[PDB]
């Protein structure tokens, strides 16, 4: 009796959903159960997910608050699509980022009630623009921003710098990121000639610095390849920032995760978010989600879906405590000793069946 | 039945106490008036010192200790004549809160020496101290004697090895920082320092911000530090005016363990401040001696949680919350049938 389920559930009606196609009601399509569709406690957009939409042009302004929340997203930035910024970069650093930002995201997720993207502006005293140097085909990403070097510089050793305000959000989420191998300024140079990426944030309301310098040595051919974007993803406060370059492009925030409403500690739930077995997938969520701040639910069987729509059948019902193995329906007693329980959780002591009187044969004319 | 206790416990045996009072023994068995975990394998515990002392002052204490349910008992400083204990109440909030929630992850605490490379002449100074104590936690290293002023950038390496994770300093003057006797009374140094990991190429900051001094028209200058958390390998202490400082101490931590709070417990609030949810319960105990705190801690409790401790694993009055161990339901539920 009361065995842990492996679902995603809620214990009230303070719950909200971050997902992808297979939770968006704008139905063949759709995994979350059609009578959640007018809930108001969905954000959902097929083809995206909350790392794409920080990073890319291919942006849905999702958002939510909830006591209890819950992420169903992922796949679809993933190594199928192979995403890096260079001819001859690597999706595997692209998969390190994806790992990082969502467990910030997880994190901070268990401590806050709301979250939503805001769009991060900048000053700068210089004539150059921003420039669109990481890229591939089916994608082009716009955080952070690159802005080019100033007409009249030579090279790329120079100092550069920008202002940014963080404003109207607890804490932001913002990537601090930089290419992290031999980066070349042009063709022109000769090949011994290489950059060392180099950047910082600077909070001039506190003196606290933030600052990421390349170490590798890959770079951008065939004969050295792997050079990519490596981002870190930290979680600041609301205030006046400088962002300062000592070599390279000056990078800054274009978007920021907003995180508001703090909340006492509650773990968020993730559900796996994965292709069919032929197409390649990742678990970088899985990594990303750990305890105590989330909980991983995942099913048995491959994704061919029945055993999904299961999973996020939990969402149709409250239920007393959701643990590390599972949600427990009911509140009093159960065969497993809930572990990082939240709500109103049983034991597993023995509490017999009682009763005044206790039955041992039918009657016939009474009924039980 | 079963409501929760204000106390600090443990669910078995594998627990561990860092404490500032004398766990020692003083010697019909009865007449033994010693608590039973006198001199327990699960105490490091010395009277008129703490983590916070050892860390950053040179009366240490050589603390170390391991359990799965760690336990602290809590039983003014600055830098500089005109300097501000506020910046040390701070300094204290900070250092407990990272020591907190990491002992929520690590079985094992212990203390290292850090030891540096640097290629001046120059030598350490105490220039943090007070009547009654001397800060050694960071270095701070002397001007060169071919410098003029404290304009300069200088730098030293350090190593840090043998532990998973470790704790160190990174503090800076927060204020109008002074050079020597004779120069002029407008002219002041803003402190800045930086630690540099050549591994990874993270690089962690401070700059000073304030515009207080050290005199009596003028009060306020004294040492702000945030306490860092960092992996082992190589790093550079890479200081771009003013002093260079470095740690001289680090607090090892070792043996990862499924996520479980710290318990502390008093007797400034500061300790207070930084025992928060999830990492850590806050228990204010009323009689609160040390060998009350050793003689409550010979038996077992079934669950631990944020209201109290709940003796019994099957049901009680009140809903445990935030709960680990075994831990009762408050559900309605004579004789056993089944
Ligand atoms: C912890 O809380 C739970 C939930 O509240 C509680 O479990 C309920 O206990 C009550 C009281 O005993 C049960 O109600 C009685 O049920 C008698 C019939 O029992 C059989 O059928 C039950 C109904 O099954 C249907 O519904 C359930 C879900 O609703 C579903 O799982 C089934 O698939 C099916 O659709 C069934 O629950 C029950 O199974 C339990 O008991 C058996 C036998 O001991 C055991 O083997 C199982 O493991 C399981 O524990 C069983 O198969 C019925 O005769 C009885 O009616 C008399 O009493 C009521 C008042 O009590 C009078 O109104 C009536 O006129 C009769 O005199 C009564 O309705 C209820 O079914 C339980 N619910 C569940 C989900 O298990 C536990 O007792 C609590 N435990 C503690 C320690 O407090
Ligand atoms: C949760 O766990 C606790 C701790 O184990 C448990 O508390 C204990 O309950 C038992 C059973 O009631 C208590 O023992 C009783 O003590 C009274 C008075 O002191 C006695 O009179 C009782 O004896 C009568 O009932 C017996 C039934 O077999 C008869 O044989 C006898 O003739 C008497 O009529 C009985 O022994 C015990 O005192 C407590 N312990 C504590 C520390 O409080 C509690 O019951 C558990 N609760 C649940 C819901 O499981
Ligand atoms: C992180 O990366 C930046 C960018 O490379 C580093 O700053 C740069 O440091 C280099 C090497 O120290 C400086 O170049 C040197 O200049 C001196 C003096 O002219 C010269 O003698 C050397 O041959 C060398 O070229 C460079 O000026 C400096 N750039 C800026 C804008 O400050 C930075 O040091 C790295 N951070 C850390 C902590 O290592
Ligand atoms: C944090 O503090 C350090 C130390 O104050 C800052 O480095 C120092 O910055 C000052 C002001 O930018 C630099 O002084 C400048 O010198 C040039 C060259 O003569 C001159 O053009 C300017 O008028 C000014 O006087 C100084 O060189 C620099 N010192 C070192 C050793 O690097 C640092 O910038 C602060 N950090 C941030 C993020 O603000
Ligand atoms: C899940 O639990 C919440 C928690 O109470 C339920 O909230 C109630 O919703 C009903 C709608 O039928 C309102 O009329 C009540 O006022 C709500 N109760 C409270 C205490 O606010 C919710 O209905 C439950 N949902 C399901 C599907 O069982
Ligand atoms: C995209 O989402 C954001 C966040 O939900 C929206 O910005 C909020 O808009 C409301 C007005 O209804 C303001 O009161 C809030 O202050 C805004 N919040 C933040 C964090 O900026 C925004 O309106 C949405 N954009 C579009 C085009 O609908
Ligand atoms: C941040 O920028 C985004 C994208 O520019 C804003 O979302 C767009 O808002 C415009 C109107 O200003 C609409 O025409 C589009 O429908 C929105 N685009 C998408 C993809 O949703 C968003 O409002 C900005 N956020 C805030 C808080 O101002
Ligand atoms: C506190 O709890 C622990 C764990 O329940 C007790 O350790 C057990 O002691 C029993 C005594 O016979 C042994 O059977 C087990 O082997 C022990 N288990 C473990 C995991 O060590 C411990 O004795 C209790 N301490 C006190 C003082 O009651
Ligand atoms: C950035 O802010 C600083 C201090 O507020 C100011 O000195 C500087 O002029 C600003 N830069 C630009 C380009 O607006
Ligand atoms: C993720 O996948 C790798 C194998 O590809 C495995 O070794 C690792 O344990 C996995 N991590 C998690 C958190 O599932
Ligand atoms: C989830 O389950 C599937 C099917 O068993 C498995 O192949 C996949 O690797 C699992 N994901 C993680 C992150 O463990
Ligand atoms: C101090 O404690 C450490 C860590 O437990 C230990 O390795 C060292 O030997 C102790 N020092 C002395 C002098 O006993
Ligand atoms: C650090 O130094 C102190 C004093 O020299 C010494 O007692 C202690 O044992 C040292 N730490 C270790 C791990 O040996
Ligand atoms: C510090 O380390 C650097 C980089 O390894 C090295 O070149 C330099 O010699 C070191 N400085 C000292 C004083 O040992
Ligand atoms: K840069
Ligand atoms: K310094």
């Amino acid at each position: 009796f009361n065995e842990p389920l492996n679902i995603v559930s809620h214990l009230n009606d303070d719950w909200f959903l971050f997902g992808d196609a297979r939770s968006d009601c704008t139905l063949d399509w759709l995994d979350l159960d059609p009578k959640l569709c007018n809930s108001g406690r969905i954000s959902a957009k097929s083809g995206n997910s909350l790392f794409r939409s920080f990073h890319f042009i291919d942006f849905y302004n999702y958002s939510g608050e909830g006591d209890q929340v819950i992420f169903y997203e992922g796949v679809n930035f993933s190594p199928s699509h192979g995403f890096k910024c260079l001819a001859y970069g690597d999706n595997k650093r692209w998969m390190g980022n994806k790992a990082r930002f969502y467990a910030r995201v997880y994190e901070k997720m268990a401590q806050y009630r709301s979250l939503s993207f805001v769009n991060v502006s900048y000053a700068y005293g210089g004539n150059a623009k921003p420039t669109s140097i990481c890229k591939d085909k089916t994608l082009t990403l716009n955080n952070p921003t690159f802005i080019s070097k100033e007409s009249n510089y030579v090279d790329y050793y120079y100092e550069s710098e920008a202002n940014f305000t963080l404003q109207g959000c607890d804490e932001f989420i913002v990537p601090l990121c930089v290419f992290n191998g031999h980066s070349k300024g042009s063709s022109s140079d000769p090949a011994n000639k290489y950059y060392t990426d180099s950047q910082s944030y600077y909070n001039m309301d506190t003196g606290v610095l933030y600052g990421f310098n390349s170490t590798l040595d890959v770079g951008n051919t065939v004969q050295n390849p792997g050079l990519d974007l490596t981002c870190r993803y930290l979680a600041l406060t609301p205030g006046n920032y400088k962002a300062v370059s000592l070599e390279y492009l000056l990078s800054l925030p274009s978007k920021a995760i907003c995180l508001r409403k703090p909340k006492s500690f509650m773990p968020v739930q993730v559900v796996d978010s994965r292709w069919n077995s032929t197409r390649q997938s990742d678990n970088m969520t899985a990594v990303a989600c750990q305890l105590p701040y989330c909980f991983f639910r995942n099913t048995s069987a491959d994704y061919s879906d029945f055993h999904f729509r299961q999973l996020l059948s939990g969402l149709l019902y409250n239920v007393s405590c959701i643990a590390q193995q599972g949600a427990f329906v009911y509140n009093n007693v159960s065969s497993s000793w809930p572990a990082y329980g939240y709500g109103h959780c049983p034991t597993a002591a023995n509490i017999g069946y009682m009763a005044p009187v206790c039955i041992y044969d039918s009657d016939p004319l009474v009924p039980r």
